[PDB]
């Protein structure tokens, strides 16, 4: 998700 992992 974004920056965020998926």
């Amino acid at each position: 998700l974004x920056l965020l992992x998926x």
